[PDB]
């Protein structure tokens, strides 16, 4: 298969990389493994002005004060268990957020701070009949209220929560209180069930105390029950938050209607739904195994027909030292990362089930050495019923000597593996910055992007609305509006000239600058930088962007186009003149 | 020649790419073209905490308030016209800075805001006897003083200055006032001469005005005469800066003794020194030519022994539409990007010289189509007397359809070209983000990097000093110092545990957390994030990192390791308990 993309040839798949604790999303071409684009999200991007513009800061809301993010789990919206390519969602563990990226423009359009929780980690989307909810794990246990009166993790009100978000409105939909904590999560192929791993059933704070008892669990949710109760008004609220909260904790050994707890060894990590939709598969981490829950048997468990929690475990294969995550070729094989053994193991699921039932069958097919310490892995289309079994990417955390030395801080090794035949084969070592955790691949024909902006696009619709209240036609106008100590500059730009090449303000004015790029030709991007004022933004064809800063320095202040747009780019400039105190 | 670096194999050259409007430096492996490392400079990096940590904010000084940058020009320190691999220097156009990167650790360790100027653009290094000076261009004509009383560019005190920075101290050495402006810059192979291009000899603000003269110039500097006047104390100062300022403007049609103006058509851009040391080659931009100045004839120019300044023009080859930059194979050939024709033109320098003298000779050897609109280009070791004629990179501004569509905003196309033979062969298209302008390549053996940090390292030496005053040994100690409402947490880190897992503070307290990574294994990096407090940093092996934040939120707040470092990495956590006000 494939491997090389030469000049003039295009990649076959889009890859979407989490940027880890750097905070952006990266778009790659597969199988080239080249970075086609970065999409700023939780990071401040000096290039495009994400974090600086009024459009981005409005999207970010109050959290625009944060300059950091820690994002792990990128996922694409689905319709009937197949990517629809409309949105990508990603977590922020550092500042408790979920972001939405529109895949038609490759920008983040919505962001939410998840209320009453700490650290949003695991995240996956509802598969069937479409992505109605985004499900997100809050990883750390906290007091409720968290007012500094209680610090102890054991209080009746010290807990973490599972989170559902309307994928379309990006509002909170509901939250479910749970025993222990939450690591990773996945959803079934019906919409009824979701599931999550827990590694802190002990509720300790030290290393040894989290590794305490030989088993934790995966908690299985009945979204249908949860939906029913919310619409039956049976919910509580926490603090000033209107979010419906339902209780998924076990009372005195009795179950809530919303949850079930399936014991799993040992500090389990990855939580993955097979492409055939037969299994939730939990990676054992400290246990050298994975754990297979039959989704089949979940209706009987919730209905009380099953004698005991462990009954839904139809497989528990022994695999190797330090299992972290599982993915699927859609051929009936599963692929699991072993962190300690530094391998990917390929294994047959149905054979694992039968071996848990007595039959002595060798369910392991192959172990491939990786370099080194793999975390996540992802097979192409693995999260859909179209799992095509062509490509595998394992994302290792130590690169050691796989690339040229670049100092004490090392890159990550993301390795492309061909799985289209019977033997896994390593084809490409891909260095990446700041620890991507997971990634997702889509077919090229599953993504459809806009070549230039629509004037009516929601992204800057608020800026269009404000322009109205000044009597500005953004498509045509080059005006300066004065309002007390607020100066609002409106201009069109067309390579190689700004529509407004000079304005004059008085010292201390609040200057907003709105730019509308009216070039027709694709790729004709402009920038705008105000020298020595900390101001920078992109404006792409037919886009409107706006930025606001204080003219606190008297004298002549130059602004220049940052994006190379024309032969006369260097001369694409203007002057802001600031009248003294 | 080469091209593919399969798994386990290593690249041959380091590349150091500008990060453009994004503000960072990127280290790539050549010829694979993979990005090995991002070095944060003018950008805020959520991953390492550059812009957030105390060590980084100290280096940046007052400019820490700025979240943006605009770099174009990365260069490597030399000894005897050869790379010595100690330092990389780069410009910031947006906020008028010069930054230093230490190539042993791959971090920015020094940063200066250039006084009394706007927009640091062109930048190159003294070649011989070594890089004592960093030369830097200030692009924009501004009033002095810029107090808001005078705005006119024609005014006797409206001008810009050429800048010299001590490469070692990173303190201003001197500035030189010039007529017109400055675009790009380069230096000879003796240390006496430096030269810069000008496109605004007209001192205009509009587009037509800047294009009025048929010729602008390259201004040439006698650095030795300059140095001899600073020494003699024949200099002025401006405003609050101590920096010696010399006058290299013309006075009533008579030269300053520090400078010469050599008229060159038209809005010239590139300013490149051939690797044999013979020529400053200015790229003609609006004129379809390069102009070759003979560094030979310069001593006579400054000794007044030549009637006209054009007498130092020895070749002015017609090459094609929109020449922007020039590079060298060390074989006698120059290679020039044609922005409008979208080509690299290979030409023989000495034949161009023969042609200028009327001799009938075809100095053009080849034109290679590039995709699309090339700005800068770079041939391996081209800045040294060791120019090796092997690889070339052309950095084109419009990628169009060369990669998959990723929205209205496109990647740049940096195309690797094989120049080892008579024929340039296009070998790889490399999509890049936020428009790197230029780059530089060095042989693998020319870069030596630290595998781990030294405890004595200058980078965190100030943080070490604060610890001594506190009677704190960083290598061993896990104590919590209190001083009023200041709280100074000192801890060691060893995967999988922070040496301080808990600390209590009062609401409103100023918390400084100082972490020393005492793991000995290479590549074992640690991280430190405080949830919902916008705090994030990296501590690589044997490093000390510190960060400061306010505990304005009462309650329990978790802090965790961000770098996946150990099997139990998820459990590398701690607790900040904050008592109410
Ligand atoms: Cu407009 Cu560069
Ligand atoms: Cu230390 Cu992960
Ligand atoms: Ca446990
Ligand atoms: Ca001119
Ligand atoms: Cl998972
Ligand atoms: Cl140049
Ligand atoms: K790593
Ligand atoms: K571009």
């Amino acid at each position: 298969q494939k491997i090389h993309v030469g000049p003039g040839e295009l990649d076959d798949y889009y890859g979407f990389w989490s940027g880890g604790h750097q905070g952006e999303v990266r778009v790659l071409g597969v199988p080239s493994m080249r970075e086609l684009m970065r999409i700023p999200v939780f990071n401040v991007d000096s290039a495009t002005g994400w974090g600086l513009t009024n459009e981005s800061r409005h999207i970010m809301g109050d959290s625009a004060k944060f300059l950091n993010g820690d994002c792990h789990h990128p996922h694409i919206s689905m319709t009937d268990g197949k990517y629809d390519g409309k949105y990508l969602f990603i977590n922020d563990k550092a500042n408790s957020r979920v972001a939405r990226i529109r895949l038609d423009i490759m920008k983040c359009d919505k962001m939410i701070t998840v209320p009453n929780v700490q650290a949003i980690h695991g995240l996956r989307l509802q598969k069937v009949p479409h992505t109605k909810y985004v499900f997100a794990n809050a990883e750390f246990i906290i007091p409720h209220p968290n007012d500094g009166k209680v610090f102890d993790l054991q209080d009746e009100n010290s807990y973490t929560m599972y989170n559902a978000i309307d994928a379309e409105t990006m509002e909170m939909a509901f939250q479910v209180i749970v025993d222990g904590n939450l690591d990773n999560t996945d959803a079934d192929y019906t919409g009824r069930f979701a599931a999550a791993t827990c590694y802190n059933s002990e509720k300790a704070f030290d290393l040894g105390g989290m590794m305490r008892n030989e088993r934790d669990w995966v908690v299985v949710f009945d979204i249908h029950a949860v939906e029913a109760a919310v619409k039956a008004g049976d919910f509580i609220t926490l603090g000033d938050s209107k979010t419906p909260v339902l209780d998924g904790r076990k009372k005195d050994g009795k179950d809530s209607k919303f949850t079930r707890y399936v014991p799993v060894p040992k500090n389990p990590h990855g939580c993955n739904t097979s492409s055939d939709g037969k299994y939730f598969i939990a990676a054992g981490k400290l246990s050298p195994t994975c754990s297979m829950i039959a989704i089949d048997k979940l209706p009987d468990l919730f209905a009380g027909k099953l004698a005991d929690p462990r009954d839904v475990i139809v497989g528990e294969p022994e695999l190797g030292l330090g299992p972290l995550h599982t993915t699927f070729d859609g051929r009936g094989n599963a692929y699991t990362t072993l962190f300690i053994d530094s391998q990917v193991v390929k294994w047959n699921m149905e054979e694992a089930v039968r071996a848990y039932k007595g039959e002595k069958v060798n369910y392991i097919k192959q172990k491939l050495d990786v370099h080194y310490q793999p975390g996540h892995l992802h097979a192409s289309l693995c999260e859909t019923n179209e799992a095509d079994g062509k490509w595998l990417v394992a994302l290792s955390k130590f690169s050691k000597d796989r690339f040229l030395p670049v100092g004490p801080l090392h890159p990550e090794n993301d390795q492309l593996i061909d799985i289209s035949g019977d033997e896994m084969k390593l084809v490409h070592d891909g260095p990446t910055f700041a620890e991507p955790h997971d990634c997702i691949m889509a077919r090229r024909d599953q993504i459809k992007t806009k070549k230039i902006w629509d004037r009516n696009d929601p992204f800057f619709a608020p800026t269009v609305e404000m322009a109205k209240k000044d009597g500005i036609n953004l498509d045509t106008d080059n005006k300066v509006i004065r309002d007390g100590n607020k100066v609002r500059v409106y201009m069109t730009s067309m390579a190689p000239a700004f529509g407004v090449q000079e304005f004059t303000v008085k010292q201390g004015d609040e200057v907003t600058v709105t730019i509308t790029n009216i070039d027709q030709i694709e790729d004709v991007s402009h920038g705008f930088v105000v020298v020595n004022h900390g101001v920078s933004m992109e404006i792409s064809p037919q886009q409107t962007s706006s930025i606001t800063f204080v003219a606190d320095k008297p004298g002549l202040h130059w602004y220049y186009c940052s994006w190379f747009c024309h032969a006369l780019h260097m001369e694409m400039v203007g002057r802001m003149m600031v009248e003294p105190a």
